[PDB]
């Protein structure tokens, strides 16, 4: 699984340990081994949410399976909770795009996951 | 809706007011309230288009609905127009990926839009 | 085609000529004319792969057609080879999301490709 967060929160406001915490919690939530989880945080962005530039986040989760109505609600609770607690971003100023990928459509290690 | 523009135009060449203009113009175009529009501009990027490093932009629009043949043509004219007028990017050096998202695949406020 | 690479490798470790090499080799691999190939490289990123901050890359390839199981394997071999040779990233620390786009969902030059 691949989780990306783009935010206007400054770099110095991203606490030490954040990438590891995302990795750990997404392994737990998706049920995939942590070795297969990738995370990426992009602070200091020029962005607005609903016309204002208070803290906000635009995110994505790509996964080979483990995407669906109830799963995605659970991911969103987890991820908005982390963004609120660690980055002080209100949950109502977070969007997360969920993308269910076919194995043949994910490249890795000179091939695909097919 | 979520609109992202990645460009090699320098930060100083992005006008004050550009995020607000994008927000207003996208609210009008999608028919959705401004409160639901998120915009993100990423200048100073290392990019090329057709092998050239003249000004260019790589963009995306995600929306729950309001995506389709005619609508996307209209969005492309609007958005290329804004990129030309405000960032001085030629329309033939812009790509916009349109993604129609299901409500269950968009996280927001500790849940999804389903 | 649009190819994006996000990496924790520093900017100074991205060799001169890399965007041009990507452009040329993607044109060949995809069959598409070079004028339609867009490339974007984003160094210095705060990312982890498998919980580790060793060099890694998170990438995407969008194309109107030319996406499929054998093609994607071929792209992955090409692109992981380039990331290994030029950026010193292990192929087993690269993910590439492949997205086959409908022509009507790609904006360019004030319109779409439909
Ligand atoms: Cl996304
Ligand atoms: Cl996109
Ligand atoms: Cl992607
Ligand atoms: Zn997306
Ligand atoms: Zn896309
Ligand atoms: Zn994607």
């Amino acid at each position: 699984p691949m989780f990306i967060v783009n935010t206007n929160v400054p770099r110095a406001s991203v606490p030490d340990g954040f990438l590891s915490e995302l990795t750990q919690q997404l392994a737990q939530a998706t049920g995939k081994p942590p070795q297969y989880i990738a995370v990426h945080v992009v602070p200091d962005q020029l962005m607005a949410f609903g016309g204002s530039s208070e803290p906000c986040a635009l995110c994505s989760l790509h996964s080979i399976g483990k995407i669906g109505g109830a799963q995605n609600r659970s991911y969103s609770k987890l991820l908005c909770g982390l963004l609120a607690e660690r980055l002080r971003i209100s949950p109502d100023r977070v969007y997360i795009n969920y993308h269910d990928m076919n194995a043949a459509n994910v490249g890795w290690n000179n091939s695909t996951f097919a």
